[PDB]
This record gives structure tokens, sequence and C-alpha cells, in this order.
């Protein structure tokens, strides 16, 4: 095919550990998570990928991730771009709680309502939540403008907020020729799969990128598939 | 008064500080690694806060801003690497001891090549061990002819390095924006001395230590108001 696109979704984070929810809060990866992030790029190293561009988000568990990878090939001199539009959905009021704390605070009916709905957010992020200075004050996030920083996300806003940084920064690079490495997060991944295969809003709720795991798209010069994503490592690994 | 933080990275595997590593990519030895981390230590428990970072294309400078980056918990800053901070290229010198270079060229030479500013190694040829490794590495792709070395007076060095000071640096700095940079002795030497004014001889004299935050401190006019000052406890310091 004309072009080549290689994502890559961040392992597990401390947070995941304590099965509460991150969002934009800045965990960073567990040992196991990176140790994931290092059999990826071993996995790129041995079938000798090459890229010219990296992009990331302004999270360390993907940022880590990223710098693992690129350690593993010996591609830690090429351009980075990080953006706080390819972030972890951000999950409002949610975050900082866990699974018992969310079941117990909201009920299973709401959890349900949030966990199956494309465009229902969870609720904001107030000033008194107790991340709320931690995430909405990081000065990272002070070029936002108040209608771009989020108190809260659904999928269908995450994915709204990531499609214009591919549009804009990431589609006239891979038309330059260039190739392209994203590490990123589960839902701004959803993002550009779904913009890049069409799926629809129910068939992006069921996909679950594999962690740690490079994901490989063949790309006609329209930037169309041209055969399904592959995943690169191990027989046993792509497997699971 | 603008702020702006230095550091040059510490020891690389193999001894090759001292082996005249110049442009081939060595990476940190582990002490280099762990020196990186006491600097990175000093910035964080010093309150430091940066907007943007610059670095060279050589792992060894990449992995001390990583490394620093990490410790002052500002990963998420936007990094720019350029070839032209850049360790001096010493040419056919470049993976060789010292003693190696006087046997291969003498005391006589070797005395002139470390006391000038404007003479180079003797360059790099194709029976350079590094020779492929470095002139046809793929971070070098788009250098033009006359700006891929084959060996580097300091004076060479210092003329690219300096382009890039000015044109991606400075503006950056104009804006209020706070800069680190990690790079290396010679790539340093370049901004120490066009900030100080230093002569070619008094530049040939400094010394920059290693992992180890140096800070100025410039008026509107990117002049130093006072001396370089180093981050750190007080023995370190
Ligand atoms: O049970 C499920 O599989 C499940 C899956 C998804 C969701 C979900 C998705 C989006 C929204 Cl806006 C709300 C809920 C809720 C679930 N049910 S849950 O018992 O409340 C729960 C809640 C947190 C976690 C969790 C968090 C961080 C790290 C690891 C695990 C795991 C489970
Ligand atoms: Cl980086």
């Amino acid at each position: 095919a004309a072009y080549k696109l290689v994502l890559i979704r961040h392992g597990e984070s401390a947070w995941n550990l304590e099965n509460r929810f991150s969002g934009w809060y800045d965990a960073d990866l567990s040992p196991a998570g990176h140790e994931e992030a290092k059999r990826g790029g071993q996995a790129l190293r041995d079938a000798g990928y090459e890229f010219d561009i990296c992009f990331t988000s302004v999270q360390k568990r993907a940022i880590r991730t990223l710098w693992t990878v690129l350690d593993a090939i010996d591609q830690m001199w090429l351009p980075v771009v990080r953006t706080w539009r390819l972030n972890e959905r951000h999950y409002g009021g949610l975050t900082g709680l866990n699974k018992a704390e969310t079941a117990a605070k909201h009920g299973e009916a709401q959890v349900k309502i949030w966990r199956r709905s494309y465009d229902v957010p969870p609720p904001p992020m107030e000033p008194d939540h107790p991340f709320y200075s931690n995430i909405s004050k990081d000065r990272r996030y002070a070029d936002l403008t108040e209608d771009q920083l989020p108190s809260c996300e659904s999928l269908k806003d995450t994915i709204a907020r990531a499609l214009p940084f591919w549009n804009e920064e990431i589609v006239p690079q891979i038309k330059e020729g260039k190739r392209v490495l994203i590490a990123a997060h589960g839902n701004s991944l959803r993002g550009i799969v779904k913009h890049l295969e069409g799926l629809s809003e129910e068939a992006i709720m069921e996909l679950n990128l594999p962690t740690g795991i490079p994901i490989v798209y063949e790309l006609d010069k329209n930037l169309k598939p041209i055969k399904p994503m592959q995943f690169l490592g191990d027989e046993e690994t792509v497997r699971k």
C-alpha cells in the first residue's frame, strides 16, 4: 500500500491496579504496563519498523509507552508531538472513584446507562472534586479555551476533539510520506479507528484495542485501509 | 529577567566520553543516567518549571532530558531535537582513547589539535569503523553535503550550533517561554560563548560540569545579568 500507520495503546497504569477511573488524571504506568510497552517495542524492532514522526497525548502513561518503544527500536532521535487532543476520555466526577464507590454512589442501572451509551457523559468534575485543581488547573491546559477544557466527556465528545488533530496535524504528515507512530489511549485511538474504518457507534463501542501491542494499518493514498488492522508480536501474544 | 537552564549529559558507555565519542551515538552508562537523575532531582527541589525543551539527536543527551523531565514531572512538555546541538564531530579520532590518538598522530600534532580553535582533526574516512554508522545514519539524511561534517574544529561546531540558537531558541526566550536545553560539552560551549561574549581562548578553557543544572538569568537583550550558577546540594555545588 502507499502508506503505513502504527498505533499503540498504553498498558496497565497505577490506577488500573486500584480499579479507579483515571481519565485525565496523569497516572503513571505500572511496572507491568512498562514491560508491555517494552515487548511492543521489541516486536517493532524485530519487524524492522522505521518511523519519521510520533504523536502522543500529554499524559505520561502514553508518553512513557512512546519513550519505551523508541528506546527499543533505536529511534529516540525522532520528532515527537504531544497533544491534549489524544488524551484519554475525561471521566468527569467519576475520576478517582473505584468500581465499588461508583456502584455505591450511582447504582447499577445508572452505571449501565453510562457504560452502554455513546453520547451520555458521566457527571461533571465540579470545583469541589478532589482532583479538580489537579486536572482542570494544570498549566498544561493553560492554552485551552473555556469550551475546549472538558468537565466530562461522552465517547462522542472524546472522538469529537481527537479527530480535529487527526485531520489537521496527522493526515498531512501521512500524505507527506512520513511514517507515523501514534502512542495514545483506548478512547482517543477509538476515535481514529472509527474514522479510518467508517465504523458505527455500536461497532466502535464494542471495539477493545489490545494494550502494548503494535496495531498496523496499510492505507491507500486516500487513507482508506486496504485490509484489516494487524497486530505485531509473537504467535501467542497476537492470538490473545 | 528571563531564566534559562542548560544541562550537559554525563558519562557514556564504554568510557566513550574519554574516547572522542563525538557523533557516535553512545548511550549513557548507568552512572551517567544516575547523574541525570540527580540533576533532575535538584531541579525538582528548586521547583523549576519549563515550557519548551531543546536537545540534540544523540541518545545520551535525549536520555538525559527524559530523565530530567521524569524527575520534575514535566514529561508533557514540548521537546525539539536538532543535529545542530550535537557534540563536536571528532573526525578520524572518534572512538580512540588518548594513547591510541598519540600513537597514531604523534604528541606534537595532538597538542596542536587540543589547543586550536580552528584546526579540525583529520576527517572520518571510509575505513573508520564508525564511517557508515554515522554518515549514512537516517537521522542525517536531510542534511546537505556541506552540512554533514566529516570532522569539525571547535569553531565549526559553534558555527553550526548558533544558527539554531538564533532562529529557534531566542524567539522562545523572547516570548517568555522558560527554556531547558540538554546537550553536549561543545554545543553548550557555543551557547555560553555567545551569551557571555567570551574569547576563543576563554571558551576553550571553559569545561562545563556534567549532570548539573546550569542557570542563566538574562535581561531583555538576552545578556546574562550575573554569572552562571549551578543547582544542587552544597558539596556538589
Ligand atoms: O464492569 C465493566 O466491565 C465496566 C466497563 C465499563 C464501565 C464504564 C465505562 C464508562 C463509563 Cl462513563 C462508566 C462505566 C463500567 C463497568 N462496570 S463497573 O463495575 O462500574 C467498573 C468501573 C471501573 C472499572 C475500572 C476503572 C479503572 C481501571 C480498571 C477498571 C471497571 C469496572
Ligand atoms: Cl520526547
